[PDB]
């Protein structure tokens, strides 16, 4: 079997990667957690096992075979190098890696081969894209993609710990003590990173991530760059809307696409249905559609609201959702290593590659 | 002055009707509050007098200059025309009447032209219509519109105060209770009048109104057919996804627009400060941008996140939020009423 870390165990993503691995077909003989020094000699759970936290370091990996990273760019630039160093493959879901030409950017559905070149490192992409190549890449298949336009309605769970529970306190505050939402201050939101913040509770925040020099941000960037990488495509128009809205678990989003043929709209619906991880809910007869609260908690990919453009002869538009930490993380990380294993690609590799920092 | 007359005076829409009358240019000598037979004889204010709720017949426009109807559809259909018979001037809020080929489909910064052709009714656009319209009339009056694609967020208000109250107490029952979002009940979102309902809470509902024929549901096909009619030009193609999310006041919408001749961003930004009822809010360096908490209770409609298309030439994306209630509902019709004051039109 293997030794498997979990680099950022104590997070939200972190949380998942535990649960997915507890579930998962991966031989595991060795559990790590390694987190921060601050957690480092605290316990957590795997199965009924209690685990020591260690920090993580550049010795952190000796004898791993496996490490799953979820604890933030700057932690997988720090250390995912001297894991690849020790002989560790690492699967990183963070965006530091993502654009790393010897670097796989793999949704395992989609284009699983990409495996095959990996040089230690396979990076799983952004939780919004990672849910839209799973319902387009049916389609791409057999129409084409022309363009994407997309516009999105995020949870907060993807921000981390600490964005759920300041969501969670400002909708309290307003609820139960009567405050104001304009009134409600904030400490996270909509980016950790940046220098204002701003209340989610019965707000909508057209801000993910930091803002780039042309104006759209580097969560819409990232659905753009990573299409393109995953569906092996740079004539894929995409552009991008991201919005954060007050959802704890589970992204939705409004996708716009134009195929290179017409494609017959009852048979995209098949083509979805038919596509593994992609799960097609879509009878509007009956007020059928994919929505946050039902796909919390599933590895599956929910589509529907499928209909043709009012105008346009190639344009559909559709409904996608899926648990933001499941498949659009912990589960795509999780599956990225069980199809290393069963593939046969885990195994130190020969020239590094990566920077060490 | 005039008679006014408010039907559905003690819904959420009726509530902000009566605060954008109190607080309009319209001359007001009488002030009357109509509802349904279970609201009649109760009392409600204008300014510091207190009004009798009275139930809405068939008879009880006598004497009115002016109704402002916001009862839905039903009660607009049955009431409206005998309003118009006993000689009132009707602004409708609903649906029923705004695909009428006699009857103007106003939003006054944009259309008012329109009013001089009224008949006795003239209906107020949908709401996520009106603040979409108040953004891109600017762009199209300069460089054209070939299509619009929207995707909206919008706020529970919509609803009515049924589903406001339901909102309310959902969320309160996860965070207090700690009740699985998918284990509470709903009676009225996503849809009033459809069959199954579902909780908004901590969701997105890609619901509001029912569906169509063809599968896109009504509130779509509303955006479709109402922008085509406001802006009188039917060659502009318009397909709409509507989202209900976990906001109480004041609908997002994020919009992409391609225009029929290269629009500079800058001179598309400046174009939108210029326009009446739109407020410029972009600067990304200091993320700026329009937010639903701060657009509530303005009359203003808030424009920002502007930015080319990565790809179409003429293609450009933005970011529109106003308060639902008003520039979407009750100040949009109050609105067309002092237009007709203003315009000679109240005859
Ligand atoms: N300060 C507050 O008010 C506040 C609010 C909410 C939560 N928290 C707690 O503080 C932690 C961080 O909150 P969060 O919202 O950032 O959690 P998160 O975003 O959901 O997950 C971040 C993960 O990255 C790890 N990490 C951070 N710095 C690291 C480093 N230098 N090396 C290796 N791993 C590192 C964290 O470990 P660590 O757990 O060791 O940091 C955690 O496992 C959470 O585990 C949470 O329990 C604090
Ligand atoms: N006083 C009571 O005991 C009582 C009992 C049941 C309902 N209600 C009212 O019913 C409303 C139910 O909430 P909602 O979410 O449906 O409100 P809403 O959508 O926010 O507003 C609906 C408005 O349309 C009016 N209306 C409905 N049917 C009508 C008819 N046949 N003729 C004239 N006007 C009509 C309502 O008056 P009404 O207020 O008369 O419905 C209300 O003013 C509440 O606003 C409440 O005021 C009052
Ligand atoms: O931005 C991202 O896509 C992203 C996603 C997931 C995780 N993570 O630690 O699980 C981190 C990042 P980011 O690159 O740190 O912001
Ligand atoms: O659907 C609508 O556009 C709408 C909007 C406002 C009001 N109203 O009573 O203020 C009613 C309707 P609807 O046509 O009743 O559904
Ligand atoms: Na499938
Ligand atoms: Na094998
Ligand atoms: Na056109």
């Amino acid at each position: 079997g293997y030794t498997v870390a979990v680099v950022g165990a104590t997070g939200a993503v972190g949380a998942q990667m535990i649960k997915m691995l507890e579930e998962s077909t991966l031989p595991i003989d060795k559990i790590r957690y390694l987190a921060s020094a601050r957690s480092a000699g605290k316990s957590l759970k795997f199965k009924d096992q209690d685990i020591t936290i260690e920090e993580t370091t550049e010795t952190a990996f000796e004898g791993v075979d496996i490490a799953l990273f979820s604890a933030g760019s700057s932690t997988s630039a720090k250390y995912a190098p001297y894991a690849v160093k020790a002989g560790v493959v690492v699967v990183d879901n963070t965006s530091y890696f993502r654009q790393n030409p010897d670097v796989p950017l793999v949704v395992p559905e989609v284009n699983a081969h990409a495996l095959d070149a990996h040089n230690g490192i396979i990076a799983c992409p952004n939780c919004s894209t990672i849910q839209m190549m799973v319902a387009l890449e049916p389609v791409r298949q057999k129409w084409g993609l022309d363009r994407i336009i997309v516009s999105t309605y995020q949870a907060v769970s993807g921000a981390g710990m600490g964005a759920i529970l300041e969501t969670q306190r400002e909708l309290r505050e307003v609820l139960n003590d009567g405050v104001k939402p304009c009134d409600l201050h904030a400490e996270i939101l909509p980016s950790g990173g940046d220098k204002k913040h701003y209340p989610i509770a019965f707000n909508a925040l057209p801000q993910i991530d930091v803002f780039t020099d042309n104006d759209y941000t580097y969560e819409e960037m990232k659905m753009t760059k990573e299409t393109k990488k995953i569906m092996e495509d740079d004539s894929i128009a995409v552009s991008a809307t991201c919005v954060r809205i007050p959802v704890l678990s589970a992204h939705s989003e409004s996708v716009y696409i134009e195929t290179k043929e017409v494609a017959p709209i009852e048979e995209v619906k098949a083509a979805i249905a038919a596509f593994p991880g992609a799960v097609l809910e879509d009878d509007v007869a009956h007020q059928i559609y994919p929505q946050a609260i039902n796909a919390v908690g599933s590895r599956d990919t929910f589509v529907g609201r499928i209909r043709k453009d009012l105008d346009a002869e190639k344009g559909i538009h559709m409904w996608v959702v899926s648990d933001n930490l499941l498949k659009g993380a912990a589960w795509n990380s999780v599956q990225i290593a069980e199809t290393l294993h069963e593939r046969g690609l885990v195994r130190p590799t020969a020239e590094l590659k990566f920077e060490l920092k």
